[PDB]
């Protein structure tokens, strides 16, 4: 599947940065497994796809939509706009989260992270996946490098070559006109030839 | 400076992943700071200029080859060329080479355990978090670039070999002019002959 991981503030811990991270199989609406961890302990709990129906028709919106903003809330880096809040309560493991407009704001979503055992298997998985993605898109980028530039050497040559073609192309076009130009003109002196033979025979 | 974080194997955790983590300001021989760490505590140790000099003196070899070796060993080839060890009772860190039929120690240093380990892994992290983004975006333009200039190679070689078959034509035609100026004017300079034996 496919993952993302996002420094997270939450207003009940505010002075140090958290981390959420959270998988999905092919989409958010399929359900996914979301993670939270101050680099000591970790909370994860599972949100299913009937669970994401569940919360989008108690706030009577689109589930699209909703899922909509769980993409803005939950895969996003939460900017200077403030537009979502995050809070999580380490008693009930229950963690909720508002969307912020002008002048009011609601409840978007909630769900229950249990505590797990391992907290640092969960860690080094994290940060071992952020290793090899590195890694990963280090050796793509070197490898669409080489290509972007032996491309570019043949554009140079192509656009030379192009070029020069239709400047040939041109001079024959300019060439033919004037070659159709004589034609004429010597198939006309051709019948006033003829005919001045024909008339003085 | 600079820092690089390495997954490593320790002789002692075989199945666990540990983290370490090597900063620098300039280049490794100027010293550096490691930090190591399993994603729940951490050990940290600095080592300085003169102690690189130093191990290099003891071992008989040239400094800059055994900053060579340690760059491989601590910022990296072949899997376990290197070797990991650590006592968290003595705090003891020593890594070794490994070759065919040979092994020898290559350095050693001393880890103070931290009392906040979990700020060290949140910095960690968040490095790793800003690498990672900052990679994804490099490799995202990098595709980009290479895909509009291969399309317009692409697209180039086909408007080049349609402007070169309408020049090919161009200039056949051409041929079939000039090869008719020629017979219509053959024929006119017979005409007049003709006109002027008849003068």
């Amino acid at each position: 599947g496919e993952r993302k991981i996002s420094r997270i503030h939450l207003v009940s811990e505010p002075s140090i940065t958290h981390f959420l991270q959270v998988s999905w199989e092919k989409t958010l609406e399929s359900g996914f497994v979301i993670t939270l961890t101050d680099g000591h302990s970790a909370w994860t709990g599972t949100v299913s796809e009937s669970e994401i129906s569940q919360e989008a028709d108690d706030m009577a919106m689109e589930k699209g939509k909703y899922v909509g903003e769980l993409r803005k809330a939950l895969l996003s880096g939460a900017g200077p706009a403030d537009v979502y809040t995050f809070n999580f309560s380490k008693e009930s493991c229950y963690f909720f989260f508002e969307k912020n407009l002008k002048d009011v704001s609601f409840r978007l979503g909630s769900f229950n992270l249990e505590k797990v055992e391992n907290p640092a298997e969960v860690i080094r998985e994290l940060i071992c996946y952020c290793l090899d993605t590195t890694a990963e898109n280090q050796a793509k980028n070197e490898h669409a490098n080489r290509m972007a530039a032996e491309a570019q050497k043949q554009v140079k040559s192509l656009q030379s070559l192009l070029k020069d073609t239709q400047i040939q192309l041109d001079d024959a076009v300019r060439a033919n006109d004037d070659l159709k130009e004589n034609i004429a003109i010597v198939e006309r002196r051709n019948n006033l030839l003829q005919a001045e033979l024909e008339e003085l025979r």
